[PDB]
């Protein structure tokens, strides 16, 4: 116990990915579909309208036009007039 | 000197299967759901894709197939092909 070797050495099997990966962690490509095609998934931007259940709260940094989680949609029969006294139908 | 542990592995590449010893064996793609239940084909696009994430494609003997589009545009045309027959009404 007094002397212990096992050493190795950890400069030349952890430079075996890459020598860049060794100071940045690399970043993460998604996943392609057939329908994706040429588009990539965008984890900074999606520009549409997602179902709300099975979804998860999305959360924004800076600019970044986008669309959202549509929670309630529905069609009703609309008032005939604006507010106040002007009522004019005719 | 003596160069002893050969440790014959024979027998461990056969656990894989045989047939895999002699042809690498085609690979298969995944099935989407999405898709319906059309199986993907891996030599074959009959579909006309967009020209930027496909790779420009290779063709290798008949296959009507599609393409990958690079530009797509809609204008009024003229009347007449061409000649002195310009004829409209």
């Amino acid at each position: 116990g007094g002397m212990t070797g096992i050493l190795f050495s950890l400069g030349a099997s952890m430079v075996l990915g890459g020598v860049a990966q060794m100071l940045a962690p690399k970043a993460r490509t998604p996943r392609i579909q057939t329908t994706d095609n040429g588009k990539q998934n965008t984890y900074f931007s999606s520009l549409d309208n997602m179902v709300a259940q099975g979804n998860v709260l999305p959360v924004l940094y800076g600019e970044m036009r986008v669309g959202s989680r549509v929670v309630s949609q529905e069609i009703s029969t609309a008032d005939e007039g604006d507010g106040g006294q002007v009522v004019v139908i005719g």
